[PDB]
């Protein structure tokens, strides 16, 4: 009688559910995409910054030498 | 409708608890969709910056050879 | 009142199933917070990387009007 009503909100509630499921489960591999892609862009920009800083410098240096 | 009554008046109300559910949701499909086209504009800048880099590299080791070899 | 003990009752069905639905939601809510600071950190990075090679590339389209004047 109450295990009745029980299992009536249980199985209306699963099946209201079933697209929150669905929409999350899309968001979830979605987001694990983004996080792989993120951690390829971050390594690709960590050997790419050594770089530039080199190129900086090589700037700085070669203005105080331009300067004698 | 007795029992069907019932299960009716239980979906219109389990909707009720479930519209913040779905506008928490709907929230994040849509920053989710934000970041991933930043993060496809990201990717092909550095995709066009790459290349460029690596052709710079390589200037730099045949310039090597050709300097101490000379 | 035994329309309480009922709804009591009731609450925890609705309860054991959205208790990990909410839980899924709060952890993509801060693996969706923490991408969105860490894609802020890069474009910052990008935007302070993207005038250099612009002055780079146009330092070699003068150049390369100068050696057409020999």
């Amino acid at each position: 009688d109450i295990i009745w009503d029980q299992l009536i909100v249980k199985r209306t509630l699963a099946d209201l559910l079933i697209p929150i499921n669905r929409q999350i489960s899309d968001i979830q591999s979605t987001l694990s995409e983004v996080t792989t892609r993120v951690h390829e862009i971050e390594r690709q920009l960590h050997e790419i910054t050594p770089v530039l800083k080199m190129g900086r410098t090589l700037e700085a240096i070669s203005k105080g030498m331009s300067e004698m």
